[PDB]
């Protein structure tokens, strides 16, 4: 049978330390049913791999937030891309992994590479940082937005709607409510600013306007198609960045062999990216009646996946809990995996290596310089504020 938890998920208590929890929800069993809000969910990692690579029984375009559109109007038009199945979400697809593609990073490296050394100088031109609000947050508002190829006002519109996105994700607890509730503005912002003429070329955004022309997309799915690369872009590669800091802060170890060979920044950057997982926990929606780890789940039912656990399941990684970044990281779905796994994963991945390169030809040590508060998200898992003594090299 099925085990049935009490455990909240979007919870304060939970985002608080989810740790415990996740290890009772991995080993309650291959399937729970979450009876706070009458869901399905796994944690381990062959289950949530096995739901990620089935998108049609496991789909998406019934919301992969707790919402089933089927059921409940959505709160945005849906997205073309992450609230979509094959084979709507072919062409989208195929238009945003061209726009995200290598050819891509090879004309934003340098810039991006530039914006994080320099950022870096201009902290150990500090030393006591919150690396939240100093380097975490101010780096990729450096360079993202000037990537999406947005107008220079109202990219403090993004911060705020990707938060409102990723909390809408969740059940309609106070933080869902918050982030929805009169959020019209930052609508209105990204609304205008999905449009080609508010959109510098040679941008992300303006180059998805210019897919528009050969037949995979058309034009009015262009803006939101930005809108999707404005809403995921920002906020996970933030809590990313901060994740990686906050690792290298807390395993000093790791942050001498990075000195030692920078060339491991990425792999540092990808290990974070399992070590705190940024984007937690995802829905999707079965489409048919289906046997899942000996469990029987019927039509129409919401499961939700817990993408960090599955990241620390002991049945999949060897000592889950410890910052290795020379870990062979292949594998894990901190991006997802299958038809839907991160188109963006490239610029995160660019974005966080030149930062911790950065870091590590720049700054010697890392030491926490005060009380380190949690940033509170129905979705996604980072930090408010992480105080570190930053000693140059
Ligand atoms: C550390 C940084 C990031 C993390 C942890 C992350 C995480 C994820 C995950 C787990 C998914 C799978 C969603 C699902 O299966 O329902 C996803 C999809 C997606 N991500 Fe990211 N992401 C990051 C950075 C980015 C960036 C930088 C962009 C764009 C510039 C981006 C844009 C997207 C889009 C458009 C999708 C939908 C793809 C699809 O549905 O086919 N992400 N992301
Ligand atoms: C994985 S987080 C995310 C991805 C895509 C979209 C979108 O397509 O709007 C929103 C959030």
């Amino acid at each position: 049978t099925i085990p049935h938890l009490a455990i909240d998920p979007f919870s304060l208590d939970f985002f608080d330390d989810p740790y415990p929890d996740q290890q009772t929800l991995r080993d309650a069993g291959p399937v729970v049913y979450l009876d706070k809000w009458n869901v399905y969910g796994v944690a381990r990692y062959a289950e949530v791999h096995a739901v990620l690579n089935d998108p049609t029984t496991f789909c998406s375009s019934r919301g992969v937030g707790l919402s089933d559109f089927k059921k409940e109007k959505p709160w945005r038009p849906p997205s073309l891309i992450l609230e979509a199945d094959p084979p709507a979400h072919t062409r989208p697809r195929a238009v945003l992994s061209k726009v995200l593609s290598p050819a891509t990073m090879k004309t934003i490296r340098d810039g991006f590479a530039a914006a994080a050394d320099a950022k870096v100088d201009e902290l150990l031109q500090r030393g006591c940082i919150d690396a939240i609000a100093d380097l975490a947050e101010a780096y990729p508002l450096s360079v993202f937005p000037d990537a999406m190829g947005l107008k220079q006002e109202g990219r403090e519109h993004l911060l705020p709607y990707a938060g409102l996105v990723f909390n809408a994700f969740g059940p309609p607890n106070e933080l869902r409510q918050t982030a929805i509730e009169r959020s019209a503005p930052h609508q209105a912002y990204v609304n205008e600013q999905c449009q080609r003429p508010n959109l510098a070329p040679g941008g992300f955004g303006a180059c998805i306007h210019a897919f528009t022309d050969t037949g995979e997309i058309t034009p009015d799915e262009a803006p939101l198609l930005v809108r999707s690369l404005l809403s995921a872009g920002l906020d996970a590669t933030v809590n990313g960045i901060g994740a990686a800091v906050y690792c290298l802060a807390r395993f000093p170890g790791e942050l001498q062999r990075l000195r030692s060979d920078p060339t491991l920044a990425r792999n540092a950057f990808e290990e974070a990216v399992r070590f705190e997982s940024p984007v937690q926990t995802f829905f999707r929606t079965t489409t048919r009646e289906v046997e899942l780890g000996g469990a029987v789940i019927g039509e129409g039912e919401k499961v939700l996946m817990f993408l960090g656990s599955a990241n620390r399941d002991p049945r999949r990684w060897s000592d889950p809990d410890l910052y290795d970044i020379t870990r062979k990281t292949s594998g894990h779905v901190g991006f997802g995996s299958g038809v839907h796994m991160c188109v963006g994963q490239l610029v995160a991945r660019l974005e966080g290596e030149v930062m911790l390169s950065a870091l590590a030809r720049k700054v010697a040590a890392i030491d926490i310089d005060g009380p380190v508060k949690r940033r509170f998200n129905n979705t996604l898992r980072g930090l408010e504020s992480l105080p570190v003594k930053l000693t140059p090299a």
